[PDB]
């Protein structure tokens, strides 16, 4: 039962992946913990009218660069939520709910559209991941 600390985002920090090409790959082993913070325009007035949404969906929503409507789990950084914070750590066992516990063979992907285009604006699309790319990938075989 192991606690480091990967995927450190402080509000938009340098990580071990700094956009290789990909984006920010995660470390889906138990052993491990990462902590999303991020503070948004509100108080600070500093990002100027900057916010974005994280979402899962399947690597064909990678091709299209844009979101599933049937996402709800948005994460980066909203307008109607403010500041965002969230830790998760890769514990053996969870009582609380299985979606804090992670399955071996498994593969998951992740999608942002931090481009906020204007087609894209409050429709689920992007330029980003075209680019920058701004996606997730989490590797867990044997």
């Amino acid at each position: 039962s192991k606690s480091i600390v990967l995927e450190p985002i402080y509000w938009n920090s340098s990580n071990s992946k700094f956009l290789p090409g990909q984006g920010l790959v995660l470390y889906p082993q138990i052993g491990d913990k990462l902590d999303i913070i991020c503070p948004k325009v509100d108080s600070k007035t500093v990002g100027q009218y900057e916010y974005y949404k994280v979402y899962m969906v399947d690597k064909d929503q990678a091709d299209r660069c844009t979101i599933k409507k049937e996402n709800t789990p948005l994460l980066n950084c909203a307008k109607p939520d403010q500041d965002i914070k969230f830790t998760i750590k890769f514990q053996e066992f969870s009582p609380n709910l299985w979606g804090l516990e992670f399955q071996k063979n498994k593969d998951y992907y992740i999608i942002s559209t931090s481009n906020g285009s204007l087609e894209g604006l409050d429709n689920q699309e992007g330029g980003v991941c075209q680019t920058r790319a701004m996606k997730i990938l989490m590797k867990v075989g044997q």
